[PDB]
């Protein structure tokens, strides 16, 4: 009778047949990166056609149900998120090139090679060949010819790909009743209606500008200390009042500094630490490993891995070549089958990914009862910043003790903890000026502030000015350097690996004062306290029901993101990169230039 009845029945039904038909597609793709086939693909692909045809049928049909006459929210939330449409709005041919574009970028940036100037007959993929260069290399002209190669042979073919590309997607996100491509992904932290909950698409950009004014002053003596370490590693290559050049910051792009960590480890003498060997010398294997980082969730409330996890997930590599996916990931099939797939091997790292991916798990199990559309994380990076903050208690020294991996008397160093906190600003705070300057500029794009004549122009201005770092080589405007990121070809927004970081740490810290840890954050182990874990299972269990302010307010007390709690986690860094920054500018022009040396 009602809208709103009308609507209750239809999304009832959605559930059950959602569950069922996601179910099997999950299932399809977990038996491919299990078992790579060809059968296993085709099976794979028919999944996920009827899975696709199921969800654009019932997207249009909820179309019929009017929000402004449903009442209930949690009937409101479930239709707002069916009726959100993508690339179906366009017409059948703007559909289908559209389409015909993506796939293009994608296989270019997957397939595309440069070739080494001195030997012709070398020439790389980026993900063995270009990425190893520019990961491990030292020299200063072997990096340049795979940093400007992969962008002059690869980035200039997507250039023209990319331009109708955004006139495509500007228009599909138009037809949504959208501003632009860059205002419709913004509407991913959009919520729409609460006591004060709400959030406009507008209000992200302004958090995201407010947060960054706040990371400068850290990043800038990141900044200058790295530039130092790297005139010593460079001589007479870097200027010690300019940008950095691109090519030399430990991957293609800049996007992180952990590998730069070789070349200015702020105490040489002390190893960092690496309880590898213990695990080998208790005889240690993958089992282990799991069971102690259930142990962990255990020791802090939260329930142990379900008997379906532990005889159905691939913790090892099987080894009778079945072929597999190796990647770690954590798996929330539906229907209450929870698997976890990485090849674990007995180490540190794998040991800190354990904890990383069963904290996915947990989220995935809390929220286990919602509704099949409203079983996800808060927004698109609560997920990430959950299993983050389990692999920060996990490494402490202090939980490393109490599971045997250290002696009992193992005495703490602080050279060791600066060594450790540098290595992780290299990679978390490294890439947070990589982060929102590239989406800005994606943002500037789609709305058009930044003409197609002034791409590159306005690329490396805005890379000079925020991120400080320089182009080794003037760019015109027959390149794309933005597209020769995956996930630019690719299109997938990319602000969420800057509010990720600012979640992960506001989390750490709201646990860690109900864990009653006294010290520094960066020391925090929220071990055996119940009262941090049930705190934080209050949140996990709401998955999407909730605005994602209301469960960041469940947590932390704070409706918006906090960049002061990652502040605080650095602290200690930030005092010590001072003082080493003494003789040293902090800053930097945006007038030099490796193919120009001047300073005005
Ligand atoms: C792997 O796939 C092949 C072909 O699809 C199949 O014959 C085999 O039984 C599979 N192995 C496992 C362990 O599922
Ligand atoms: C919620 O809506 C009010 C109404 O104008 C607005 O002032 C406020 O900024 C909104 N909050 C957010 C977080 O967008
Ligand atoms: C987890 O499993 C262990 C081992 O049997 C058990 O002692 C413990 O009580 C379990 N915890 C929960 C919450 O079920
Ligand atoms: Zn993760």
């Amino acid at each position: 009778s009602t809208t709103e009845d009308l609507a209750k029945t239809f999304l009832e039904k959605f559930n059950y047949e959602a569950e069922e038909l996601s179910y099997q597609n999950s299932l399809a793709s977990w038996n491919y990166n299990t078992n790579i086939t060809d059968e296993n693909i085709q099976k794979m692909n028919i999944a996920g056609a009827k899975w696709s045809a199921f969800y654009e049928e019932e997207s249009q049909h909820a179309k019929t149900y009017p929000l402004e006459e449903i009442q209930d929210p949690i009937i409101k939330r479930q239709l707002r998120a069916l009726q959100q449409s993508g690339s179906s709005v366009l017409s059948a041919d703007k559909r289908e090139r559209l389409n015909t574009i993506l796939n293009a970028m994608s296989t270019i940036y997957s397939t595309g090679k440069a070739c080494n100037p001195n030997n012709p007959q070398e020439c790389l993929l980026l993900e063995p060949g270009l990425d190893d260069i520019m990961e491990n290399s030292k020299d200063y002209n072997e990096r340049l010819w795979a940093w400007e190669g992969w962008r002059s042979e690869v980035g200039k073919q997507l250039r023209p790909l990319y331009e109708e590309y955004v006139a495509l997607k500007n228009e599909m996100a138009r037809a949504n009743n959208y501003e632009d491509y860059g205002d419709y992904w913004r509407g991913d932290y959009e919520e729409e209606w609460a006591d004060g909950y709400n959030y406009s698409r507008n209000q992200l950009i302004e958090d995201v500008e407010h947060t960054f004014t706040q990371i400068k002053p850290l990043y800038e003596h990141l900044h200058a200390y790295v530039r130092a370490k790297l005139m010593d590693a460079y001589p007479s290559r870097i200027s010690p009042t300019g940008c950095l050049p691109a090519h030399l910051l430990g991957d293609m792009w800049g996007r992180f500094w952990t590998n730069l960590y070789p070349l200015m480890v702020p105490f040489g003498q002390k190893p960092n630490i690496d309880v590898t060997d213990a695990m080998v010398n208790q005889s240690w294997d993958a089992r282990r490993i799991f069971k102690e980082a259930e142990k962990f969730f255990v020791s802090v409330g939260l329930p142990n891995m379900t008997e379906g996890f532990w005889q159905n997930s691939m913790l090892t590599e099987p080894g009778d070549n079945r072929k597999v996916v190796c990647h770690p990931t954590a798996w929330d099939l539906g229907k209450h089958d929870f698997r976890i797939k990485m090849c674990t091997k007995v180490t540190m790292d794998d040991f800190l990914t354990a904890h990383h991916e069963m904290g996915h798990i947990q989220y995935d199990m809390a929220y286990a009862a919602q509704p099949f559309l409203l079983r996800n994380g808060a927004n698109e990076g609560f997920h990430e910043a959950v299993g983050e903050i389990m692999s920060l208690s996990a490494a402490t020294p202090n939980h490393l003790k109490n599971i045997g991996l250290l002696p009992p008397d193992f005495s703490e160093d602080s050279e060791t903890d600066i060594n450790f906190l540098l290595k992780q600003a290299l990679t978390i705070v490294g890439t947070l000026p990589f982060t929102y300057m590239l989406e800005k500029w994606r943002w500037m794009v789609f709305k058009g502030e930044i003409p197609k004549e002034q791409w590159m122009q306005k690329w490396w201005e805005m890379k000079r000015d925020i991120v400080g770092v320089v182009e080794p080589l003037p760019h015109d405007e027959t390149y794309c350097d933005p597209a020769a990121l995956f996930h630019v070809a690719n299109d997938y927004s990319f602000i969420r690996y800057y509010t990720r970081t600012i979640y992960q740490f506001q989390f750490q810290e709201a646990l860690c004062q109900i864990a009653k840890h006294e010290g520094p954050l960066y020391k925090c182990d929220i071990s055996n306290s119940r009262e941090a874990g049930q705190k934080l299972h209050e949140m996990l269990s709401l998955g999407r029901s909730k605005p994602w302010t209301f469960a960041l307010e469940r947590v932390v007390g704070a409706k918006t993101m906090d960049v002061r709690p990652l502040l605080n986690y650095f602290e200690p860094l930030f005092t010590w990169l001072k003082e080493q920054n003494r003789n040293s500018f902090v800053g930097w022009n945006t007038d030099w230039s490796p193919y120009a040396d001047h300073h005005h």
